[PDB]
């Protein structure tokens, strides 16, 4: 399409919400395509990751980790405003797994404190995409800081299965996982700074270990539980998204299944079926459909174990409806021998 | 099937067999579907992993690491009875990765020393599932102390091929892989406890830095070597089952392949084929099936070749028949 | 095929190039099966692979890291020609997962320093498939000395998509991918050493750490950087060939995509599509097909950042031709 062709184009202006909700979108594409409008103001921020207050200097897109879901239809434009506010220290900039050229747009955003820039790239695969900063010389550490998220390029059809027919999901969530290295004195216990650059040495030094300190759901241990866990009903069927920008993942739901996995994360390669843990690589994002049919409590994790219930790698489901015993029952409860 | 219909099935009792070996099945199902029930005693017991001695308090489904497959088919029941005897110390349950509802069952099985529960659930789905303990709070703890296992569900017509060509095995062996975090004091010497309790808070340490001291398959360094090494024979067909409850994992049949691989385990997805090493992501089980041409010692493994040969996850295959020069031949042998 | 078949079958001799670039070679294959010839050298050496002059005692075919890669297509015969000169101290052999038989032929191709011998295999699977060293009891040293490569063996009517489009290359480039583990003294300062056999010790117990100190393409950090970055232009056809030995990796082109992945590494696997990271476990190979869009700098990286631009798996690829402003474009400059 022409720069003309472009211009004509309708424009559709969307607000981000917080992870792990998703913005209002259309599963099926509504007209022809569009230049859809994002804004996201970038916030260097002290964040509390675990229940023991430990501390990141986190760098987050629209001030949460991880940055927002932004959903487009294959062959829309994405239009996004970023901004640097003057209050943050660092230079900035932003890459779109889904993007073709400039390293994903990373060439063309970098900004510094108190600046802006506006980055257009036309959606043309249909998946689900990491995105994530990137500066030249310091991209681990500001990905490993918070500073990542993922896009949904939904077909200009909506999901289909790998055989043609229609899926269509309920209600959709966004997990974005975060692998985060925190410093500990001798006594093993994580260290505090007073500003980021502080931090930056001794992090490099355990990032190098290869071995995170913890790794979460929404920014931090527990996030997606109590009055925030996820929730669902016996019958609907929920698209959870997944992202892990540096570090590898296997996405497992505790007592359901992924019924369809898109597990590259890219609409037009068939979805694996019945799956009980999936695997989403390091720099990707994931999609599990599945229709629930058991009530109760769920947890979603990241099934290394310890990485799940040590790290922080785990949400919950609550899930309403009525128990089937046809799919499991107790036929004699714990009772003595 | 309505409330009369289930109670009408057939319940049909199977004796288990201990890993790698599988218990009696057939791969195409006879009749409809049936209750197939299964015991199983879990026993606390310490087991030596290597050849220096060192110990780990075991936590073991029927007393083996792995504990054994179990097998049924798509749209039987597995009724499990499991027992926790009053000499053991701690509560333990059991979750399928096969069942839907309950965390997979744990929810319902919760037993201390001196219980016993029975579990059913329909087997919807055709595939190799994990199985594990999981006491909330504890889930970790129990599975690298070895309390995990597989099952089985076949399609009921048995496997087939992306063609829906027939598959069928001669064998089938089960290969579970084992992460161990065993504690050392600062001379690097494995630590020994009395009670597995006492290990908790040492071994947690170990589990953190996501560094296993041992990778085994069957329970110990060794297990599948030697006088332990699996068999087959050239033109025999053989599935291998593989799991890791915990942990990635990467096998590869060396001088062999997986001519069709289920990596995500599960068989109404299409396997992959002409397999060099697969991938088995911690949480899951996949089957490969391979038929033999050649003769020979073989080496089954975790290709990170560390884990193989440092840490423990090597296997061996026996294999007997006649050479094929065609498929290789060593046109001038090793010379000066 | 008979002795006597294999025989009379034509032979072409062909000459081997050093990583990242690939013999020349036809996509589609030339005629009938051939058997194929190659030969290479085993060169122990010193390698420097970092800024900081950090040393490797590299085992190297063909005096490279990764050993190079050999192209061949279905059905026909591989046959190697492998020398281990005197000046070498280590047994060496080969063993190609591409392979049936004798570990891949690491059985049958045990050369000491000062001999050599020549080994066959039919090459009956199509993709892309790791070799390497392994000698018993030393296998794990071997591979992280940087003692592996690929081969790719094409099939016989070039790549195709999953659905029967023919996928033709204009270019191909092979990168192997390395895991060193560099011992460290007390003050964390890499150590040197003046013998292979003098490194083993401190070298196994760094492996064993399973923490790659460096993971690097083409033998060192920054290798396919500046002089050695890899060239393509908008509209071109490239295959990146991507090989692991020993560990994990997911590779990403970075302002690019996968347009085909078979990341398994098997051509009869369909390729997965559209890709952003794909993964390849150790032990395996695999190979992404990408037509270039827009020109500029890419990188080339394990999409562990940590990986990637800490411990040094990052490449690049030089592209030139006309920007795209509909694929992508600055709306506002980076501005007050
Ligand atoms: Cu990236
Ligand atoms: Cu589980
Ligand atoms: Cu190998
Ligand atoms: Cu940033
Ligand atoms: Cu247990
Ligand atoms: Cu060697």
């Amino acid at each position: 399409a022409t720069a003309a062709e472009i211009a004509a184009l309708p424009r559709q202006k969307v607000e981000l919400v917080d992870p792990p909700f998703v913005h209002a979108h259309s599963q099926v594409a509504e007209g022809g395509p569009k230049v859809v409008e994002f804004t996201m103001v970038i916030e260097e921020k002290k964040i509390v990751i675990d229940d023991a207050g430990t501390e990141v200097h986190a760098m987050a897109f629209n001030g949460t980790v991880p940055g927002p879901l932004m959903v487009v239809h294959q062959d829309d434009y994405l239009e996004l405003t970023l901004i640097n506010p003057e209050t943050n220290t660092l230079m900035h900039n932003i890459d779109f797994h889904a993007a073709t050229g400039a390293l994903g747009g990373g060439g063309l955003t970098e900004i510094n404190p108190g600046e802006k820039t506006i980055l257009r790239f036309k959606a043309t695969k249909p998946g689900v995409f990491v995105y994530h900063c990137a500066p030249p010389g310091m991209v681990p550490w500001h990905v490993v800081s918070g500073m990542n998220g993922a896009i949904m390029v939904l077909p200009r059809e909506g999901l289909h299965d790998g055989k043609g027919k229609a899926l269509t999901y309920d209600k959709i969530y966004y997990v974005g996982e975060q692998d985060f290295y925190v410093p500990r004195d001798e006594n093993g216990k994580y260290k505090k700074y007073e500003a980021p650059g502080d931090a930056y040495e001794d992090t490099v030094k355990v990032m190098r270990t290869l071995t995170p300190t913890h790794v979460v759901f929404n920014g931090a241990v527990g996030a997606l539980t109590g009055d925030k866990a996820m929730t669902a009903a016996v019958g609907e069927k929920v698209l959870i998204v997944h992202s892990q920008a540096n570090r590898d993942t296997r996405p497992h739901l505790i007592g359901g299944h992924g019924d369809y996995v898109w597990a590259t994360g890219k609409f037009n390669t068939p979805p694996d079926v019945d799956q009980e843990t999936w695997f989403i690589p390091g720099g990707a994002a994931g999609a599990a459909f599945y229709t629930f049919q058991q009530p109760g409590i769920y947890a979603y994790v990241n099934h290394n174990l310890i990485e799940a219930f040590e790290l922080g790698a785990a949400a919950h489901f609550k899930v309403t409806g009525e128990w089937n015993d046809d799919l499991m029952t107790s036929v004699l409860a714990p009772s003595g021998t």
